[PDB]
C-alpha cells in the first residue's frame, strides 16, 4: 500500500499512510515489518536488496508536512489582508510571510471566504493534477504560515506551510468492550469527501459515492485536528482522525 512520487533530489516519497516495508528472505518468508510515515524520504526502491544495519528511510515528524503533488509557480486565492490572513514578521530570524487567521480570530467579513493556493504553470492554466481532472488547488486551515511569498516557484515535496502539532483493569476493560478516549474517526462508505455547513454547533461532514447514497453526512467537532482530504477519495477502510 505504498503511493509515492519521485522528488526533485531524484529519491522516492511516499505518500500513503497506510505503507508497509517488510524484509523477506528468498525463502518468501517475512521476517521484519516495519511502518513508513508519509513525507518520508526512502534511499532505495521496492524490490531492490539492502544489507543489514542499512538505514532505508527517513522522515520528520517534528512539523506536519504540507506538500503539493505537481511543481510550478503559485498563486494566492482567496487572500485579502486582515479579513482572512495577518502580517506577522519574525524579529530576529528574518524569514516569515503572512500566517492564515483562524475562522474564531479573523473579522466577519472574511468567515464566508476560504482561502486556498493554487498551482499554476508559466501561463497561469490551473495545472491538473495527473491521474485526475481537478485543477491543482489547496485549501489553508487555521494557523497557517505560508513560507513561499506569491510568484516563487515550488517543486514537488515543498512545504506550503507550517501549523502547530496495561494491567488487570486493561483486560477487563477489553472484555467490557468499552469505547476509548478520542475514537479513532474511519470512513462508514467509500467515495469522495466534502464539507458542509459551518459553525452550526458541530462542524458537517459529507461522504458522495460514486454510485451509492449520496445524502449521507457525519457531525465532526470543528475542535478535534482531522487529518481528511477532500480533494482526495477516501475508502471506508481509511482514517480519518488518527487514534
Amino acid at each position: 500500500n505504498v503511493k509515492s512520487v519521485v522528488n526533485s533530489s531524484g529519491k522516492l516519497v511516499i505518500t500513503s499512510r497506510n505503507t508497509e516495508l517488510k524484509l523477506i528472505d528468498e525463502f518468501g518468508r517475512t521476517k521484519e515489518s516495519y511502518k513508513v510515515p508519509y513525507g518520508a524520504v526512502l534511499a532505495k526502491g521496492d524490490g531492490e536488496q539492502v544489507a543489514g544495519g542499512e538505514t532505508v528511510a527517513n522522515w520528520d515528524p517534528h512539523t506536519m508536512p504540507v506538500i503539493t503533488e505537481v511543481s510550478g509557480f503559485v498563486r494566492f486565492t482567496d487572500m485579502i489582508d486582515g479579513q482572512t490572513i495577518t502580517r506577522q514578521t519574525d524579529e530576529l530570524t528574518g524569514l516569515s510571510s503572512l500566517v492564515v487567521l483562524d475562522s474564531a480570530e479573523r473579522t466577519a467579513g472574511g468567515k464566508d471566504l476560504r482561502p486556498a493556493l493554487k498551482i499554476v504553470d508559466a501561463q497561469g492554466n490551473d495545472v491538473l493534477i495527473p491521474g485526475t481532472d481537478m485543477p491543482a488547488q489547496y485549501f489553508l486551515p487555521g494557523k497557517a504560515i505560508v513560507q513561499l511569498e506569491d510568484g516563487v516557484q515550488i517543486s514537488s515535496g515543498d512545504t506550503l506551510a507550517r501549523i502547530p502539532q496495561g494491567g488487570l483493569p486493561r483486560v477487563a476493560d477489553l472484555f467490557e468492550a468499552r469505547r476509548p478516549k478520542e475514537p479513532a474517526i474511519l470512513a462508514e462508505i467509500s467515495g469522495i469527501v466534502s464539507f458542509g455547513k459551518e459553525t452550526k454547533g458541530k462542524r458537517r461532514l459529507v461522504i458522495t459515492p460514486v454510485d451509492g447514497s449520496d445524502p449521507y453526512e457525519e457531525m465532526i467537532p470543528k475542535w478535534r485536528q482531522l487529518n481528511v482530504f477532500e480533494g482526495e477519495r477516501v475508502e471506508r477502510g481509511d482514517v480519518i482522525s488518527d487514534g
